[PDB]
């Protein structure tokens, strides 16, 4: 087995390839930084296509760079078990020493590894658990929480399995093994790139509306979705394939962003006999009737709004972007502006939806 790798992080540049996420978490990632050759776990974060980050230490929340210094590290998940002789579980603190009984072993970088309070009041976070003192901290607002005790059992932490692969691996091993029962995905699959990169071939973004628009001037007809992040905000836009590269274009805070736009992620359509949903494009006033928990917008929750991918009309065109459906807004970037549309004006819109298999639940 591979050791394993912390990535490269510059502070205010965007992320390394293949960083790896929080369990469940829309924009939270595991991060590395040493103070006096002492290594301690935080939490790294996507604003404005680049990385930030939170440590406690010296009772404090430590995020500038003049806090850290330049530069931390952000746990790297590049390539599969069959070059890596691992893949990385999320476990129940209080299940570790089952774990590693049976052959586990846990991730770690000297006294500190990464522990997530999963079930946190009002937001999961991601801190580190200091091995000789059983104590637990975490950085927000300002200050640092300390736990410890039983209050640990039910956060979870990173195993490294070093037999097999993770349960819906698709390598060529993995697909000639026996099937075993398997959980169907219920979360959404967001894949991290930056603008620029090669076009995705590890998965199948989500097309506007299935199918190429008839779209407005400047524009490719063909447009997929993708979440930004502006203010701790979470943006939906669009991206498309130019010349085999990721170009993107959002619409925030009254601004068109086309450029320099850094680290975004891109929603995939997993394949079908591992999901535990289905996409659809519904209209808006039928994608508004999520309280019967039949077609549900697809949705990245924030405290001014949750946001879901949309196709506007705009000029009689059609064109990706998003809205917040509860609030009835639709918004683009476009034309060096964000245009925006309120009230009835949004019924139009096409708002990405999934609907849930028989025998699965979503949100
Ligand atoms: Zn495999």
């Amino acid at each position: 087995a591979k050791e394993d790798t912390w990535a490269f992080g510059p502070i205010g540049s965007p992320f390394p390839d293949n960083p790896v996420k929080a369990l469940g978490q829309q924009n939270m990632y595991v991060a590395l930084w040493y103070k006096n050759g002492r290594p301690m776990h935080g939490r790294a974060w996507n604003n404005g296509g680049v990385i930030e980050c939170s440590f406690p230490y010296n009772k404090s929340e430590l995020t500038g760079v003049k806090d850290l210094g330049g530069q931390i590290q952000v746990l790297q998940y590049k390539g599969n078990h069959l070059s890596l002789g691992y893949w990385y579980n999320w476990i129940k603190y209080s299940d570790r020493f089952d774990k590693m009984d049976k052959g586990a072993e846990m991730l770690r970088c000297g006294d500190s590894f990464p522990i997530l309070w999963s079930e946190r009041p009002g937001g999961a976070l991601l801190g580190y658990a200091d091995n000789k003192t059983e104590i637990a901290r975490f950085s927000h607002d300002g200050k640092v929480d300390e736990v410890s005790g039983s209050a640990l059992a039910n956060m979870l932490i990173i195993a490294r399995e070093l037999k097999g692969g993770p349960p819906y691996c698709e390598c060529e091993e993995c697909k000639s093994e026996p099937p075993k029962p398997i959980v169907r995905v219920t979360l959404n699959e967001w894949a991290d790139f930056r603008c620029g990169d090669p076009w995705p071939t590890v998965g199948t973004p989500v097309r506007a509306l299935g199918r190429s628009l008839d779209t407005l001037p400047g524009e490719n007809p063909d447009q997929y979705v993708a979440l930004w992040y502006q203010s701790g905000e979470p943006v939906m836009g669009r991206i498309w394939n130019d010349g085999g590269k990721i170009a993107a274009c959002f619409g925030w805070g009254g601004h068109e962003y086309r450029q320099k736009i850094g680290s975004i992620q891109i929603l995939y359509e997993l394949p079908e006999a591992i999901r535990g949903f289905d996409y659809d494009w519904k209209p808006f006033p039928e994608a508004a009737q999520f309280g019967a928990k039949e077609w549900i917008p697809v949705h990245v929750d924030h405290h001014k709004g949750n946001i879901s991918p949309a196709v506007l009309i705009v000029d009689g065109k059609e064109i990706l972007g998003k809205a917040d459906i509860r609030n009835e807004r639709a918004t683009i970037g476009y034309g060096g502006t964000e245009k925006v549309l309120v009230g009835p004006a949004v019924h139009s819109c096409m708002v990405l939806c999934r609907k849930a298999k028989p025998g699965c639940t979503i949100d």
